[PDB]
């Protein structure tokens, strides 16, 4: 069971509702975070009654929960942003294949655009937003050793006033429902669509249907994707904590009662919550008299636990035991790989730095793998693939270096590596970006045509 809820913005009275199910009415008792800003309940023995009771709903509806950057750092263009995705998910509510929307706040691109089908970057002028820069076509989806499927960043369309909002997003939509490939739906997604039409006849049909003509792309730049783990300051005398949630699983553990303390924080947070695209969750507008009270329920329960910025940015997908497409493990391989990585980290004097490293235990790709500047994708029990030379912003898609290895080989492999990258490289230059310089594995700068060798 998977939930929509735009922005991951959820009410503590809605938490409160789904943690009761997730312990009473579920095999597994959790509650796991995705990376799209939902949540998912595992095992269930109905729920809609339930998600329905406190205004929820669970998602051939071939759309998927819009994201939109939960925690910026211009705190008041949230509301306006959050309100748009909110719109836009409403408006495109009931396609060849399944469609993502996110709504990007700059500098952060942590619901990391390059993966979605359609993204609207907000564009603030005097911390008010007054249109979107649309990208198109990005999917990570690929299928091993089959050379007609890759995974593609998004390509720029232009520039668009508020007010043609919902009118562009339909009009992408419906060019790629009459233009998605009709009989192989493993080549119906948007990324092929703009790759056999190309971009500007694509773009062309879009003005055409919206009504509308692009504006030059207004300027923006990415620093990171990261969530801002701990508390950072919001607006007026409020505060946004948030806490990281190893793979979003949140469940009680001997000694790390986790749901129990995000219940204890429901019941008495004055705010919300904001499930992050990084599967960790943002106890949202605690005012500042309300801060230690806040703490000291999470700081007890486990929540937040200190960990190193390495694995604070490394994500895994849900994998074994639920997933039946599972090829190798993720979520469970994850906290025991990263003990080791630590360890390198620390071997080689960069304990405070961190590589975007992700796990995605088949080649579908929800552990964005494809993005990561390290991503390994799963092939069968125990063996991965080892991609490398993406960016810590997530606009480059990483090669593949080794294939079918297993654990012990990939950590040889990054031991030499990370290694290297911490004495050649050069002021503040990501491990990726570092192995793409260094020669270490050619970049991919066309994935349609150069991702496979
Ligand atoms: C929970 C999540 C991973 C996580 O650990 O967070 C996940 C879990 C699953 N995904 Fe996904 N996907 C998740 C994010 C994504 C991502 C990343 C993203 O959207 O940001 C992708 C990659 C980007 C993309 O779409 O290209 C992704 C691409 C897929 C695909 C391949 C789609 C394709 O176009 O080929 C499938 C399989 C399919 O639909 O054929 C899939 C299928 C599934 C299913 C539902 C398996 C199935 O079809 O029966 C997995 C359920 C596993 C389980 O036991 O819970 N999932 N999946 C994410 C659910 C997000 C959500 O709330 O909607
Ligand atoms: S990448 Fe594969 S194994 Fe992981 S959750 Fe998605 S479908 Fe399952
Ligand atoms: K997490």
């Amino acid at each position: 069971l998977r939930c929509r809820l735009p922005g991951g913005v959820i009410t503590t009275k809605q938490w409160q509702a789904i943690d009761k199910f997730a312990g009473e009415n579920t095999i597994y008792g959790s509650i796991r975070l995705t990376n799209r800003q939902t949540f998912q309940f595992h095992g269930i023995l109905p729920v809609h009654q339930m998600l329905h009771s406190v205004g929820l709903d669970a998602l051939n509806d071939m759309n998927r929960n819009v994201l939109c950057t939960s925690n910026p750092y211009e705190s008041q263009l949230h509301a306006e942003a959050y309100e748009w995705a909110k719109k836009i998910s409403e408006h495109l509510l009931p396609l060849p294949r399944k469609f993502k929307t996110t709504v990007v706040i700059p500098p952060q691109n942590d619901i990391d655009l390059h993966a979605n089908d359609m993204n609207f970057v907000a564009i603030a002028e005097n911390g008010k937003l007054v249109g979107f820069n649309l990208l198109v076509g990005g999917g990570l989806s690929i299928e091993h050793g089959n050379k007609k499927t890759y995974a593609r960043t998004a390509s720029e369309f232009g520039y668009l006033p508020l007010e043609h909002t919902l009118a562009v997003a339909e009009a992408v939509v419906t060019t790629q429902r009459d233009w998605g490939n009709r009989t192989d739906r493993k080549n119906a997604k948007t990324k092929y669509t703009l790759e056999r039409v190309g971009v500007e006849t694509f773009k062309a049909e879009v003005e055409r249907r919206a009504g509308i003509k692009f504006e030059p792309i207004r300027p923006y730049e990415f620093t990171g994707r990261g969530d801002r783990i701990g508390w950072v300051k919001g607006i007026d005398d409020n505060w946004h904590l948030t806490l990281f949630i190893e793979n979003g699983r949140i469940l009680d553990y001997p000694a790390r009662p986790l749901k129990t303390g995000l219940l204890e924080i429901a019941k008495i947070h004055k705010g919300d919550f904001r499930i992050t695209a990084n599967q960790n969750l943002i106890i949202a507008g605690v005012p500042e008299s309300e801060k230690a009270k806040i703490e000291k329920i999470a700081k007890e329960s486990g929540l937040m636990n200190a960990v190193t910025p390495q694995r604070e940015n490394s994500m895994a997908c849900v994998s074994f035991p639920t997933c039946p497409l599972a090829m190798a493990e993720a979520e469970r391989f994850l906290p025991s790989f990263i003990d080791n990585i630590d360890n390198l980290m620390a071997k080689h004097g960069v304990s405070d730095e961190h590589i975007v490293m992700r796990v995605t235990g088949c080649p579908n790709g929800c552990g964005r793998a494809m993005l990561a500047e390290v991503g390994l994708v799963g092939k069968a029990p125990g063996r991965y693939n080892l991609h490398l030379g993406g960016n810590r912003i997530g606009t480059r898609i990483p090669r593949m270096y080794k294939e079918n290895i297993t654990e012990p080989e990939i950590l040889a492999s990054l031991d030499e590596l990370i290694g290297r990258w911490a004495k050649e490289r050069e002021a503040g230059e990501g491990f990726g970006d570092f192995t793409v310089r260094a020669g270490i594995i050619r970049p991919v700068l066309d994935p349609a045509r150069d991702l496979w060798d």
